[PDB]
């Protein structure tokens, strides 16, 4: 049985940051709805905060009006994720509808097949756009890749994703090697039930 | 103002739980404990600025103007008010130590807002904590939480800064963000230049 429950980190500005993100995943959505927040640059913008959040050395932190300026590239490529276990109960018969909630939980394992940590995902289907017929979720991810603790962030695309394209998130790091990173985490899926995965982060 | 006998610390509610709850993360930044022993801290620049832009970004607007998931970032025409001057109305502060400022001290501020007809257009409220003191120059940097209402935009502001820049008359910036009102889902920054120490000419500029 999945766990819910979004695991503290214990940093009060991190745990509010998240449950700010835990209420556009747990928010009343319409079919009838005509304004949404701008999903896209506030999953953007609540990872770099989250990142962000990370103490760290003082002769590291940015001075107040300092450009804005990135480390360098940390990437994990060809990783494969395998659905362990998902909880999903549909609200129709039909077929998915706004307001629809899937629960995942995945292994995750290394392009030489060492398994290197497990994700829990929480999915909330938001808009079903009339010209299209597409769906498109909000998402809040929990992991551990490599010994590194991360959040991720989502607003995609449903049926771009079934479609083979690739699907990209925001990913912020707050414990492990990666810690005080944040950047993208996206993937193209091999199945209903796996699928290949890339990590690009940077301070 | 009879009534009024201190500076109300709590900041206003939006009743949006996106928005309080990101106002509440900055929040907890205010109102940590510090010491001058301090080694390590937040990246609070970035947090300011990410936070200001995740607030503006909160604030529902019509399915047509939202970003699509993958679009590059884009920012709307710039709103701008400038000429406006603040005055301090009423402080609080008890400093810890006899001998100055020092790192964990907290001021609360409240000010009225005029453009140079000298209209009151506005007013806010400021809680400030300095959180530190450079070992090196020994200069002192705070952080700002000001919750504001200017010309019937409702706003936040986020700010990590330097003391002694300010007091010599340097521009100093916080990262704003509006959410109810004509500039309501716009970010951007709210800057000053001090006259004295309770008078600033202040300039406010946002985009979508
Ligand atoms: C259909 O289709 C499900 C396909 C399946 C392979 C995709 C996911 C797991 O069911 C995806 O499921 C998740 C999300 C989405 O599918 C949309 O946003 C997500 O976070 C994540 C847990 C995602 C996962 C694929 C591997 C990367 C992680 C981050
Ligand atoms: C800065 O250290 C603080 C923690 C404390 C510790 C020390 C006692 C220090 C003392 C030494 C200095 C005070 C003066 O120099 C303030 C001058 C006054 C005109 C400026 C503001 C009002 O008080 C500005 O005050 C604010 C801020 C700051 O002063 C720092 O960040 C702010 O947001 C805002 C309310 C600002 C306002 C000007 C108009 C725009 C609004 C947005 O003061």
């Amino acid at each position: 049985s999945i766990d819910p429950t979004t695991p503290l980190t214990y940093n009060p500005v991190i745990d509010a940051l998240v449950g700010s993100w835990r209420q556009i995943i747990d928010a009343d959505y319409s079919a009838d709805d005509t304004r949404l927040p701008d999903l896209a640059v506030l999953a953007r913008s609540t990872a770099r905060a989250v990142a962000a959040a990370v103490p760290r050395p003082l002769a590291e932190i940015s001075a107040p009006d300092a450009p804005d300026e990135r480390g360098e590239l940390v990437l994990l490529e060809k990783v494969i994720q395998e659905v362990a276990d998902r909880e999903y109960t549909p609200l129709s018969p039909e077929g998915p509808s706004v307001g629809d909630l899937v629960l995942v939980t995945e292994k995750i394992y290394n392009s030489d097949r060492e398994e290197i940590g497990a994700d829990t995902g929480r999915l909330r289907i938001i808009r079903k756009d009339p010209e299209t017929g597409h769906h498109f979720t909000v998402s809040l991810v929990t992991s551990t890749v490599q010994g590194n603790k991360l959040f991720a962030f989502g607003y995609t695309e449903m049926e771009a994703q079934l479609a083979g394209g690739r699907t990209t998130i925001q990913v912020a790091c707050w414990d492990g090697p990666w810690a005080g990173m944040s950047g993208t985490l996206s993937w193209v899926i091999n199945s209903m039930t796996a699928a290949e995965s890339r990590y690009e982060l940077r301070r």
